[PDB]
């Protein structure tokens, strides 16, 4: 009998593409291919998951999408790879060349990497020791280096000296982080209140968010112009832009400091993802809630109407969700049954279900899933 | 017999879409439709020219594409319309809502408009009196208003008081202008020397280019990060980014001040267009030269190799070219026979030739042309 599908370990949504890491250290990618973000050498869209052969045997343990580029890394080889749109040095190679196949980021060779975050035009790496390096576009201070000059190679954020960083997140042109001891930071473009600092002004270095209720934060994620964080008590906070209701507070008003999403106060949140104009949160018992822009069905609730308060995304037999990732106009999810689902815009093939119309509720990706 | 095709009056290329104005005041659009830039109400790509019915009978005399939006105006009704991606107020309506159908820009109602220029995320209008108003993204000073705050509505550039502006041009995040008396200006994002001011620094208000040889400039155009101008003697100057050879000086070096393109010194240049990473120039006797990025065939010279020096684009029977417009990955041209040709990337339908592979030399658009 044909071997069971590989376990789906990681999913990541870019703006119009999708990438997964499967057991056996196998990378696959699908969706928009025009900027090289799929990494298969050509520039064509792929409507079904396509194995990225160039990374076979390279012991990849992680993948992360930016808007129109992709990063992956190997812990054993201590190598980070990047490919896709090259403008402003977002790929980190000391130039701005686009890449249609993965190349190792030489500046990160031999570094012990804990996490990579990618925004639209900048990226950040966290080391096992909690140090942070950033690269790419810096016009609004998003690299946190204290100026506004783009960096074509990774540079250490000296502002975090002596501060152990747990994780970072990046939006279009802003950045956030949480420390191992629960403090929350924001920097970069801040015009819609998305740094959580109480104003609409950029920051060129990380600045600590002081309005958190004395609550410590365990995690943070960014959408295009909004930010989401979760406290040690599982409470969900959002801040920044809510033009499309993506903050989830029942209206379309921006927030300049973190604001607890009251409607979810009785659920413990375990994972979060920000899309361009929508948001996902996953509870500890595997229920997925979505909200925000829904023009293309990306909220996954069976219609095409924007949602300004959380709505539960439903799956067959109520199977629990274990991973979620948001793109510009689509959403990906993995369930406890080792099924992968996708919904939203499908014109670039990003749903991974073969040629298809857009979908407004979850659709199974047969190529990756146990069930049909 | 079926009436002759309408005369093609204006062509304009956006990043991944294409728009034309035809005799009888008819607007048609094709290519990528996802952000609303085609203006037909839906979000779908159109691979053939599609009449924009909503503007029928509105006496449109001009159309101009930005990256992912479109502007048109009527001289008789003194109305300017915009549609497409709404972020940062590039559409000029006092909000940042996307539009999938044209809406009039109320702030420009009853104003006598001479010209509209659109970049990626900002736009400018020149009045019949040579005044300039700008709107949209302003993070690097590209609106020329003296600060870095986005403007959701048009605002007058007070810096040009008493200076009669002939025309303006806009790139990704920079802007240029020529005065009626031949002076050249640049402002906005300047990191690749593209303002022509001798450095890599932004300007928040227009600044005059002083290295022009005492030559007066009759016209200016912008690509993504480069700028092109033509003198009263028909000499061609380029400056800014030349990573892809788009300045046309035989190598890949940036220029911080205008540099005359020596290879074309024996031709008189009459029209110019900048694409994202390629360039077009049209001589007074109707010969079209292209150069720069050619990955998708957009230079139109029968291959997919970048060109760092001008190469003549050839047409059937050497019919003269009368109009040209460059997009992100495609190029449009109109000839003296009232034929329209397109070449380059075709995945969004932007070539207007029905479903098609990419093309590396000119292909006739049957729907608009006299010939087959």
């Amino acid at each position: 009998v044909t071997a069971p599908p590989r376990k789906v370990l990681i999913i990541s949504a870019g703006a119009s593409h999708s990438v997964a890491l499967l057991s056996g250290d196998i990378v696959c990618s699908w969706g928009r291919g025009e900027d090289g973000q799929l990494g298969h050498g050509d520039a064509e869209d792929r409507p079904s998951p396509t194995q990225l052969s160039a990374l076979d045997g390279h012991q990849i343990v992680s993948v992360t999408c930016g808007a129109d580029h992709t990063v992956a890394y190997s812990q054993s080889g201590m190598e980070v790879y990047s490919w896709g749109w090259g403008d402003f040095g977002r790929l980190g190679h000391g130039n701005s060349s686009d890449l249609f196949t993965p190349l190792p980021i030489k500046a990160l060779h031999g570094i012990r990497i804990k996490q990579i975050a990618c925004g639209d035009s900048h990226c950040l790496a966290v080391t096992m020791e909690g140090e942070v390096q950033s690269w790419g576009r810096n016009q609004n201070g998003q690299l946190g280096l204290g100026d506004t000059e783009d960096s074509l190679v990774p540079q250490k954020i000296q502002a975090f000296e002596g501060i152990r960083i747990k994780m970072v997140a990046a939006g279009a042109e802003h950045t956030a982080a949480v420390t191992e001891d629960g403090d929350l930071y924001g920097w970069g473009w801040g015009r819609y209140g998305n740094l959580g600092l109480g104003d609409r002004t950029d920051r060129l270095v990380p600045e600590r968010v002081t309005s958190t209720g004395g609550e410590k934060m365990s995690m943070v994620a960014c959408g295009w112009r909004h930010t989401i964080s979760v406290s040690y008590s599982g409470a969900l906070y959002t801040y920044g832009w809510s033009k499309y209701g993506q903050l989830g507070h029942g209206d379309l008003e921006d927030h300049l400091i973190p604001h607890k999403l009251e409607a979810l106060s009785n659920s413990f949140i375990s994972q979060i993802s920000g899309g361009a104009r929508h948001t996902m949160a996953l509870t500890s018992d595997g229920k997925l809630y979505g909200w925000g822009w829904n023009k293309f069905g990306q909220v996954g609730v069976g219609n095409n109407l924007d949602q300004c308060s959380p709505v539960q995304v439903r799956f067959p037999d109520d199977q629990k969700v274990v991973q979620v990732s948001c793109g510009w106009r689509h959403t990906l999810a993995v369930t406890e049954r080792n099924n992968v689902f996708a919904w939203g815009r499908g014109t670039n093939g990003q749903l991974g279900i073969g040629e298809s119309v857009d979908r407004n509720f979850p659709k199974i990706i047969e190529a990756l899933s146990v069930d049909g």
